C-alpha cells in the first residue's frame, strides 16, 4: 500500500520518525508486512481543509483492489499530530497491478 | 471538493491567502458549499512545464459528481483560469489543470 | 505525459536541472515529443519505502489516452535514470503508472 500525508504543520514542529511509526501502524491496520508499506510525509504545506487554515493533514491510502480502518488512523493521526479528528481528512484509492513498477 | 496547486514559485513570490480565496473560488465554480472544499499548495517545488522551467502551476481538481465530462471541465477550467492568472501572475500557457472524478466510497 | 517525483533527499543533494533532464529523459522514453512532457520534482520528504527510511524515490507516470512489453520497458529505463541521476539502488525506487483520457485536461 501508498501512503501520502500532507500537512501545514511546519517541518520543524513534526515528530521526527512519523513517517516510520505510521509505516507501522498502517502496516497492522491493513494487514500487510511493513515491508510492503510506503510512506510518503509533505510537511509545511498551505492548506484549507473545510475551508479552514487551522493546522490539517489530509492522508491518502492506495492499494491494489477497493479497502473502520478510518477509525484506526484518526486514532494514530490524533495521537501523533495532535489533531482533532475535524482537522483530517482520508481518502482511498483502488489500483490495478498493472499500474505496479 | 479537493484541490491541490503544485508551483515552482518560492513560497515567498506566492501570494499571502491564496489557498483561502482558491478554496471561495471553487466553492462558486463547482456549485459546493466552502466548508467542503479543501485547498493544498505545494511552492518551491522543481518543474518542467511543457519543456519548460519557467514559472508555472499545476492544479488537480478531485469531487463527487461533478467533474466526469468534457463539457463540465471546459467550464470550470475557464473560470480556474481566470482565477490563477491573476493571483500568480501567470500565463495562460503556464497552467495545467487535471480533473479526478472520485467516487462516494472513497471518502473515509 | 505527467511525471511527478517524491523523494526524501534534501533539496541541496539533488543534482541540479534533474528536472530539465527527466523530462528529456521521459520523452524519448515515452515517444513523446519535450514540449508536451511535464515534470515535478518535491525534495525534502519524508518517506518510508518498503519499511526503510534510507534515502528513495517515487515515480508517478500519467499518459493521456500501453502493452505489457511496452511499460515494462519504460520502467527499466526509469529505473536506470533515476538510479545514475540520484546514486540510488533500485530497491530505493518505485513506480506507478496511472489513466488519464483527454476530457480531464482543462
Ligand atoms: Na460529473
Amino acid at each position: 500500500p501508498f501512503l501520502e500525508l500532507d500537512t501545514n504543520l511546519p517541518a520543524n514542529r513534526v515528530p521526527a520518525g512519523l513517517e516510520k511509526r505510521l509505516c507501522a501502524a498502517a502496516a497492522s491496520i491493513l494487514g500487510k508486512p511493513a515491508d510492503r508499506v510506503n510512506v510518503t510525509v509533505r510537511p509545511g504545506l498551505a492548506m484549507a481543509l473545510s475551508g479552514s487554515t487551522e493546522p490539517c493533514a489530509q492522508l491518502s491510502i492506495s492499494s491494489i483492489g477497493v479497502v473502520s480502518h478510518s477509525a484506526h488512523f484518526f486514532e494514530f493521526l490524533t495521537k501523533e499530530l495532535a489533531l482533532g479528528q475535524d482537522r483530517i481528512l482520508i481518502r482511498f484509492f483502488p489500483l490495478e497491478s498493472w499500474q505496479i513498477g
